[PDB]
């Protein structure tokens, strides 16, 4: 009874109370010889989305070249040629809500038009505030991630909450309804390894803002820093972050390893009484 | 600064503050044609103890036939022929403290004489109270596990704490020092699947007794009940229990999958600030 509403996603509806929601990460695998839409590139995305669906994903998060982990400099024009064909094919062939991982308003707009249901913004409407106008107009959920162009904090948690509020204000001023706001602490962004640990340790503070929280820690550098393990050897590390996140009240986890993290989340949910 | 003493284990000393301690599970693989001590049987145990050492174990827990998971009916005379050669070889070849997983006083005595450092009692000194006299005499740590010959609880957590106190009283009356007492909630013993979940959910209550807590959930039936997965597919499930246990303050985890659980524990420790 924590949430008195469900997350409305067009033809899909996500219950926020019954289980931790698993968002599976789908990064584009660009064909070297085309700008987008080619069979090998799109077929790869579809096959991967189907696998994640079969492994327990509730949302498929689709990211083009300009987003994490690559951060390529690419025009919205180029970005649309690549992202839109993926959204079209995945939305047709995979019966799950799709999030578009972009900070660019025009990309978000075209993605929603192509069939995406949720906007996932690593800059929390601060890089391109018009993304909040797009969100409001289409009445879609938007995930506002904590992020900064600096790591000069006075007090990490207090600053994160203040920064997240600045994002909330941008979204609400644009007309985004409270029920369409989700927050993300931005673990692995604009934070030292030590600061990432401190944010994990204090994640429950985000709950005072009164919005659902999505945690995205999967395979991130700070896990490698602790364990001294490369990106492919971080299942256990990611797992610990997912478990602690759920214990601290997060509603979503954004993960690469859907099969394993879905099992861990299900076990956590059972134990905490979710 | 939670603990103002270290766990003294003869030539070994375990710090209770710096990391979650990993106890690796070693079950005997009985040779069919002998009562104990044979090369294949003991070599198997030694090889396994070395692997667990290399994978991050801090304690090796050695169990003969009459203990979990098999619970064979076997005389102390038979049990000694099997357990003592394992302890002798493992203690010589593997530089870690050894716990003997037995509820039988005479087995515990001979095990300590053979080189074991810690007594691990699934009956918490209630099946054979003389085991507490053995513990006191040799001045070794003893793990008192919650257990009952029934599941008729009036109130699970309150009953567990009362039962654990009855074990503490037996141990202290026998002369066991406070610094040599460790408690275990007995997840998977004398509890319904639902009760096991409830005990996990409320594990932090055990901390009021003021003794270190060891959690032993590895691969247990209740994980299979939640996930509907067989014993070999419970890494993720065990992982969630380990993470939640550490968050709730446990000092030890008793696990089969040392490599994976050691990594998860290290990540948890870093995040909680242990
Ligand atoms: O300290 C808060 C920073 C907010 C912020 N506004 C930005 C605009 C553009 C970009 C860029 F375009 F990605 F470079 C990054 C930004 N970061
Ligand atoms: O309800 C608390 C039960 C305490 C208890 N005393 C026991 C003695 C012997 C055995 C046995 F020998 F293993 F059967 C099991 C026991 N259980
Ligand atoms: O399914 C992947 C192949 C087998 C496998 N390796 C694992 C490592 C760690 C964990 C973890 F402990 F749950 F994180 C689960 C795993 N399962």
């Amino acid at each position: 009874m924590k949430w008195d509403y469900d997350l409305r996603c067009g033809e899909y509806t996500l219950n926020l109370n019954e289980k931790t929601l698993i968002m599976g990460i789908l990064n584009v695998t660009p064909d070297s010889f085309s700008d987008g839409g080619s069979y090998n590139e799109v077929d790869a995305a579809v096959r991967h989305a189907k696998e994640m669906r079969d492994e327990g994903a509730h949302i498929i998060d689709i990211g083009g070249e300009s987003t994490r982990p690559g951060f390529a400099k690419v025009s919205v024009e180029e970005e649309i040629k690549r992202v839109v064909p993926m959204i079209q094919a995945v939305s047709k062939e995979v019966k799950l809500p799709i999030s578009i991982d972009t900070y660019k308003a025009e990309v978000a707009k075209q993605a929603i038009e192509a069939g995406a249901h949720i906007i996932n913004d690593i800059w929390g409407a601060k890089a391109e505030p018009k993304i909040a106008e797009v969100a409001a107009h289409y009445d879609v959920p938007i995930i506002l991630m904590h992020n900064r162009d600096n790591m000069n904090y006075r007090n990490l948690m207090a600053d994160m909450i203040a920064d997240l509020y600045d994002s909330i204000k941008i979204a609400k001023d644009a007309g985004v309804r409270d029920e369409n706001i989700i927050l993300d602490p931005g673990i692995g962004f604009a934070k030292t390894p030590e600061q990432n640990l401190e944010a994990m340790r204090n994640l429950e503070q985000l709950n005072v803002l009164g919005y659902p929280v999505l945690l995205g820690t999967s395979r991130k550098s700070f896990i490698g820093h602790v364990l001294d393990l490369p990106v492919e050897e971080r299942l256990e590390g990611t797992g610990a972050t997912v478990c602690l996140g759920i214990e601290k009240g997060c509603e979503f986890v954004r993960v690469h390893d859907v099969k394993e993290m879905s099992r861990m989340a299900k076990m956590m949910d059972a134990m905490i009484g979710k």
